[PDB]
């Protein structure tokens, strides 16, 4: 996982989140980042 920390962050909102999967699914659900 990542150095430190208890959870992972937004590159565009700047939110935690408890997982790198809660993370990456949240900027589909409201920043619409697809492919
Ligand atoms: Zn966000």
């Amino acid at each position: 996982g990542s150095s430190g920390s208890s959870g992972y962050v937004c590159a565009l909102c700047l939110k935690k989140f408890v997982s790198s999967i809660r993370l990456r699914s949240h900027i589909r659900e409201v920043h619409g980042a697809a492919q």
